[PDB]
């Protein structure tokens, strides 16, 4: 292996082989490292987390086949949370507690998943994502950036189940599903666009739109939306919200102008 | 710390400072007891809980920050519970496995929070209140007395989100949510009323009132319900039905007059 | 007890008394197995479960009653699943991570439980029975065989809550509830039917027909379904999917033909 004589590793820990720990990691109680990990700088490890999870062939003959994980820099992964291998988290990552994470899976930077929340394998989440509680993210789903899943919301893929051509959800750029909210195989839910709370999502979004109830509706354009304390016009929300945001520190307008 | 000769601790535990557990506390394999954490007698903690549990300031630097949490009388905690520094928790309190807890949170006594049920922080939680299987409970809700929130619940906050103005959902004396419903925000719930299952609450609810759909909307007074076996009127329950209850010796009228 | 020596025991696995570890079981890191468990050959029990889960008379006298638990051969358990007494497991099973099942409950073979799925007491599931994340199954519910029941899908059983005469929702053979669909106390979802995604189900589901929406309401028979990708007509199902069914290896007349 590879540790870092700057990471901290408590009690309880259990390592594998061909696993790097590099500068300044904290790897909490009782975590478990299985083989073919590599954790980047200063990322924060929860109690009793086990990162390397076995991949279904590992249960062939019980021998672990390799199957690397990679985590980025400074990440901050909460208690118990469960990591496949095959997958990678860039910077910047946080979780909630008992998260699951499957194989095959791509998680970008300054990505949030809150607790209970479950990604199935070959999902791909972007960056500035937020995911909140419990949320179920199914193999095959597309996650663009700045796309935020609010507590409870499921994304199928299997349109007429059980079948064996499963359809992946994929959604766009800033849209926004509120809570308890479903989503149907293989939609496509455009950007900046509003899935209503407990919403039953079964035709695609267009942009900028907001659709509510089950079946879900369309029932007008995000920017008929005017803040409930403020009166204030809300979407685009990357012009009126920009806690955690890449502009918070300016305005978006400028920033993207740089971006670009 | 301080610790009762009489009280139990199991193999694995681990313990920080500034923590008092008081007599005939049982703390069972491996929990994570962090700083600043006091368990009042005849409570009993399930395996590999972890209570005092970080809060976001002690990330910045890795050093642990004085947020108490405290624990009443013989709670029943079961395993794998997390729960937050700065929250305080009654007497009697009885949980169900991999419950999550927040910071800045009460809850009274003679409550129980079933399997998986998440609280966020700056939650309030009344007297012999029910709460099943993985109920989500988000910032700034008030749950009073008697309310039961049956699974898969989930109670809101953010008006047109992502924003920076929340309005917590409040839940009036004995209100009942049955299973999979969500309560948008700032909405108020009223005393005796029922929320049908799976329901989308987008309005207040009246006192005594049945609520159904997507969205819901109102469909009769309580009072119209009879039991599906019996044939009996059911609510206001506390009339039917006191399992678990501080009138179960008696009957309700006898017991508020007393209590009044 | 009875280990035997081709077990494959972990460190920080705890084991009680009364517990029989038959040939080829691997028990993986810290699990906790209780006392009167019973761990038939080849199966593997994954990190950190615990097995034998304490039953509420345990919480009287902190003393231990018996109440045995089984589990069947090659079972696949995987992480920090929590299993109690009284229950009895067939061969072949297989889980997610966290899942929880409760005491009195009787599981079939080949039978599969997903990520975070929670079965309570008193439950009964049949074999070839496919059940994925985040299920709730409440006590008294009735799962006959090859049912699938997919994410976030929600089985009640009080009809006025809170009451104290519960109804089991049962689900009949081949049936299929798709995502975050809930279905009401007592009611009787019959053979290949298929309750469409988010619904919420509040009478019996008749045989072969497909119900949706809020309330959910019957649309048509299954067999008008075509699959979404090829066109080909998908229902019955078992004529259409094969993987991990008991007629892979053939088809399921020539299959059924034979069992019968
Ligand atoms: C989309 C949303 C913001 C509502 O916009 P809105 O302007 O408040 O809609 P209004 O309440 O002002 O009026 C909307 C009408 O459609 C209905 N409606 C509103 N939201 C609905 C929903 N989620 N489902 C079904 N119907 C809905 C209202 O009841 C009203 O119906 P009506 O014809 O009987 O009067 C809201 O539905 C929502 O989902 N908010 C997000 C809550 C959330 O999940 N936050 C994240 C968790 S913290
Ligand atoms: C409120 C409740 C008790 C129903 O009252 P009810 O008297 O049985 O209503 P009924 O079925 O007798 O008749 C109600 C009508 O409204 C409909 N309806 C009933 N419950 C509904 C619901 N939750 N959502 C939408 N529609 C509903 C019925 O289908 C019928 O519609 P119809 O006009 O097509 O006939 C029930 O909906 C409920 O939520 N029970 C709680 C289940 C639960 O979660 N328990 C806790 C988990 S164990
Ligand atoms: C039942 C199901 C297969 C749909 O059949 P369908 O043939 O695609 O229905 P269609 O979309 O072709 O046309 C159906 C009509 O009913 C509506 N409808 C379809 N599914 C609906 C649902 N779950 N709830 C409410 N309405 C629905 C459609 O929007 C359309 O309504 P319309 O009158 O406004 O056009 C689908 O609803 C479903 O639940 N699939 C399973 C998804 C899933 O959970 N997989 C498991 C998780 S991976
Ligand atoms: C900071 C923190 C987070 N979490 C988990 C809890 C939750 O599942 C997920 C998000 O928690 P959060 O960061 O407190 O929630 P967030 O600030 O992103 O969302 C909040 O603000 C947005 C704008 C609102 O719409 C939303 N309804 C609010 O919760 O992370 C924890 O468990 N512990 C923590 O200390
Ligand atoms: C007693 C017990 C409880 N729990 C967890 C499981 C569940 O998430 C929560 C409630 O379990 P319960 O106490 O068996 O359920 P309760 O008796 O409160 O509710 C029951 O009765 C009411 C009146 C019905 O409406 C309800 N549908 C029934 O479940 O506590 C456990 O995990 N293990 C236990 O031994
Ligand atoms: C194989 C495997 C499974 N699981 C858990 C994850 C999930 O909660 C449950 C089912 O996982 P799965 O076996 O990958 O899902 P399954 O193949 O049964 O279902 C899939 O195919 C059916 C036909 C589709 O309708 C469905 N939407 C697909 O997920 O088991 C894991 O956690 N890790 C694993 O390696």
């Amino acid at each position: 292996n590879n540790i870092s004589k700057s990471a901290i590793i408590k009690e309880g820990v259990i390592i594998g082989e061909n696993v790097t720990i590099e500068d300044n990691v904290y790897i909490d109680y009782g975590c478990i490292i299985r083989d073919n990990v590599h954790i980047k700088k200063g990322s924060f490890i929860g109690a009793r987390s086990i990162l390397g999870e076995y991949l279904v062939d590992f249960y062939n003959d019980r021998i672990n086949k390799k199957h690397p994980l990679i985590i980025g820099e400074n990440a901050l992964i909460r208690t118990e949370n469960v990591i496949y291998g095959d997958t990678i988290i860039g910077d910047n990552f946080q979780t909630g507690h008992k998260v699951t994470i499957r194989e095959n899976t791509k998680i970008g930077n300054n990505v949030k998943i809150g607790t209970l929340s479950d990604i199935q394998h070959h999902v791909y989440i972007g960056n500035y994502v937020n995911i909140h509680s419990n949320v179920f993210v199914g193999e095959k789903s597309i996650i663009k950036d700045f796309v935020w899943l609010f507590p409870h919301v499921v994304l199928t893929n299997d349109p007429t189940p059980p079948s064996n051509e499963l359809l992946g959800v994929t959604i766009e750029l800033f849209a926004v599903i509120a809570a308890r909210s479903v989503v149907l195989p293989g939609i496509h839910i455009n950007e900046d666009a509003l899935v209503g709370a407990g919403a039953v999502v079964t035709k695609d979004v267009p942009k900028e739109t907001v659709v509510v109830g089950n079946p879900a509706r369309e029932i007008c354009s995000i920017r008929k939306i005017k803040n409930k304390i403020t009166g204030e016009q809300v979407y685009p929300w990357r012009y009126t919200f920009k806690r955690g945001m890449p502009w918070e520190e300016t305005d978006y307008d400028t920033w993207i102008k740089n971006i670009s």
